[PDB]
């Protein structure tokens, strides 16, 4: 499996890259990308039962602390891993270069989605209004919430005086587990397609946007991937070791999701695999159940590091000192944008504006707008990497709060 | 419990009221309404499983009569309680006078709701086309219907020749009961937040519309509340007592629903609590499972009483003789719009036009428009009261048909 | 039933027919059609749970072959039965004649549906993106797919070394079967309404379009019906008989679905009755569970026949030679459109264009557009017949792939 995917990944990225230089970009998109979609598709499909079932059951564990404790632990873990990652980006963007060379074609045309939901209508939006609707619409947040409340609820019912009560409660709680179980059985079968999918998936990415990783972009591309590489070593290997956990047992188990998350670019779409991985490394369904999903949307260290290295790239190709010292605002805003950024195909660059405006350079004065347009050119490239470091870091922390609680 | 809420209630009312007389209305809203929202959120959530689950189970009771009997009983009980209520509000509107004080500013703007669905595509719309969708979209009517057809079906399945058919039936039927059971477990938990919720809720209501209970409205305001008051004494207590049931054990057990319905204003959103109260006083799940939901949308004695007093208020501020003798039309159309009115936040005043134009005064002729416009200024206040009489009345007739059948 | 359904259909088709010849069409439509709608509503209701549940369960049978084998078989079966039907239409439309009587009214108006989703965005669209969304949205295909994958997934879970895995698996698998079981109990119940519905339903159709089946249209009408009849004897009996299964016993056991489908016109909405008929003749729930739905959208021998007799009707009123020899284009295109045509109210006529344009005469050349607009007059008439030969042949194919595999 891991060799058939790697065989696919490598020979793919190569087969792609050739065609992009021979001008077959469009022809890879009309013939190859679908085979790679059937994969992204066949994954998205498991996201909803798997997440749901494996968390109502996931209130197996001790309500008050376990969950509550595990939560407070991984939330603090998430925030720090995020904040650090942008700092490591901020620096990486100094060492390796963004780009001082002047951006040509002024006026790229970048729209203003200022109608950005008020923070209150987001936090309040975390409580479902129809667990069923929320359930049948994606919405892997309220769905998380309702699962927990339903789980905790089921647990209490089993400690009841009545024999009736605890019986029907265990019928349901079992049935829900049937699903939970049945779902992984699938994540496995539909993982076998991953080779073809992976190959076909990058065949597009490279033959469409790789054939442009040159100029100052090449510097940035590299300025990001190196920044990324370090985030794994300097942060995940470093925090794993001190936490009594084997870095090679880690990055060999999670070697499955690690890749899916890189070819798909959908952190959220990778969730079924990410969750099989956590399960297939013996973590309690009370941890990986409320950590990976809550994290498949909060912890985006990779995106944050990317947001840092990108604030400088526009600050350079614009001509500011990046408000030296007050680039701790970037450190902050990029942590705030991390949370927000949604784990869909490629919306980190979109949610990158909030940070850009915080350093002082809005997406409207067409110098900033036309420089941004260049970043968006090398984005299928940039994302892959960060959308790994995004899923990896969520496991790193599941593995921590694993041993811990 | 009832005290923690009562403390919050009275104290909130005062806190609000004062802030509204100092000009802090927009600050309560931006700050305090969300705590009251989180409450309504947390309830709206349980509305869908609770209704579904506790009704498939609800087909424990004897298919033919019980349901078929209890049904026809509670509809007659409902229609009359609604008719009585508007008559009682017409009386209450002649005695306590609405207001012959000539309408002020001419320019209210009220578009015509003529596109009010045909009765055909309303009755037929009671049969769901996708129980799963009807299930996952609110729609607590077709959902009611399916639940019963599912139950009754699960009932026949147990009396089967095969032991497998009867086994699986009892699996499902049980699992379903898990949810239902589990869902009340939450009604009790989420009930604990209510004090903070309640306080936060009226805090807004009063410091936004309470600080406007003046002019002719103050009369109408009171003209309505005194009517509502009687509707509890003269009808509910009187019809409770006569059927061999204790009015004080009633208002003692149903104290919870009554209040949540008063602050929420959501008759429908109060359904979980209301349904716990029904079970928390021993009505069989074969009755409160099909009376309260079907009642949270048909029986709205309060709205009809509020719809009575309000047709006159415009007949007074317009100079119409309230079409003496032919005000039996209000009596009818209000019983007809009662039904129609949906237990959402505040649509009694909207569904009022059906009754208004039936009396002769159309919502288009600027005089009526500008009359209506004032009533709608003091609505949060006006609604709270009738929202109570609305939930209350559903319990009353469920308590009647409790003893009867 | 059987005779009350027949008594309703016969007297109804007449009661209708009469009112039309006197001018009351619209009245039949305001008072009668609703009863015949409450039937179609009461069927459509069970198409979603009956389909899903009777197929997760339907992964009773041997994963590898059985399914796969059964699958490859029915598809070849369908593709041949379809292709034959049209050929049988072409012929039937050469012997019986469309019309050499020149189209009159030029000025009918037909908007070009050039936006016809690509075959790729249809085939990838067969895999759900949220089984729950697709569950709650019709989508009796994505849902078919996810069922099989959750069924097969559950089977393996049952042969698990753990006892926990195999317990919760059989709890779930049972709960699902409960519904599947319950859902047939209903199809029986709401099948009793059938005579009322049937009666009311042809009452409309006849008294609104029957009183128009005259002239070259009456010829066409007969040409399509004589053609359909022949598709039944010459292909269904003659293909049942050869495969060793009694025709009279087949067209006796499926006289139920056979009729609902003729009065409903919705092959898709008839499904629950079609599935009960399958079960009630003893086909394994692992065949009729994945042959009938994946047939209520792909196998439409009826539509296809009607598509050949129509492509001929136009090239006659228009005066072409129907591209003689190359009407095997139609033969092909029709089978291709048959698949596409989806078993809803009356859209075979809509999807007819693709065949027409392939033959040569597009729907926008105001001549063709006016011939076609006549065909669309006697449509629910033509539809009834082909919406039978449509379902009938979806069983015939399950009756073969029953015996064989």
């Amino acid at each position: 499996v891991l060799q058939k995917i790697l065989i696919g990944l490598i020979l793919g990225a190569i087969v792609g890259l050739i065609l992009g230089h021979y001008g077959y970009a469009h022809a890879v998109h009309t013939y190859v990308k679908p085979f790679g979609d059937l994969f992204v598709r066949l994954l998205k499909m498991l996201v909803m039962p798997i997440v749901f079932a494996s968390l109502v059951v996931g209130a197996a564990s001790i309500s008050p602390a376990r969950l509550g404790r595990v939560g407070v632990k991984i939330v603090v873990y998430y925030l720090l891993t995020s904040a650090f990652a942008v700092t490591l980006g901020i620096i990486m963007a100094r060492l390796f270069n963004p780009g001082a060379g002047i951006h040509l074609a002024v006026g790229g045309q970048q729209f203003q989605p200022h109608q950005a939901p008020p923070l209150v209508h987001i936090l309040l939006d975390i409580v479902p209004t129809n667990p069923f609707g929320a359930l049948a619409n994606g919405q892997v947040l309220p769905t998380i919430f309702f699962a927990i409340i339903l789980g905790i609820a089921i647990t209490y019912l089993m400690n009841s005086e009545n024999e009736k009560v605890r019986k029907s409660a265990e019928t349901l709680l079992d049935a829900i587990n049937g699903l939970a179980e049945a779902m992984y059985k699938i994540v496995n079968g539909v993982m076998q397609y991953a080779p073809i999918g992976v190959f076909a998936l990058i065949a597009y990415v490279m033959a469409e946007q790789g054939v442009h990783v040159v100029g100052e972009l090449a510097k940035v591309t590299a300025a990001v991937y190196v920044g990324l590489t370090l985030q794994i070593l300097l942060v995940y290997f470093v925090l794993l070791k001190i936490y009594g956990i084997d870095p090679i047992s880690f990055i060999k188990h999670a070697k499955d999701a690690m890749l899916t998350a890189f070819v798909t670019r959908s952190s959220s779409g990778t969730l079924p695999v990410t969750m099989r991985v956590a399960k297939e490394m013996g973590i309690s369904e009370g941890i990986y159940s409320f950590t990976l999903p809550l994290g498949a949307t909060i912890n985006m260290d990779g995106t944050a590091l990317y947001q840092g290295v990108c604030t400088f790239f526009i600050a350079n190709a614009l001509g500011s000192h990046l408000t030296v010292g007050q680039q701790l605002t970037i450190v902050l805003t990029a942590v705030l944008a991390s949370i927000g950024t949604a784990g869909v195909p490629g919306a980190g660059a979109i949610m990158l504006a909030m940070v850009l405006h915080s350093v002082g350079l809005p997406l409207t004065d067409p110098n900033v707008a036309a420089a941004y347009a260049m970043i968006l050119g090398i984005d299928a490239i940039l994302d892959m990497g960060r959308t790994m470091v995004n899923v990896t870091g969520d496991l790193t922390g599941t593995a921590i709060v694993a041993k811990t609680e």
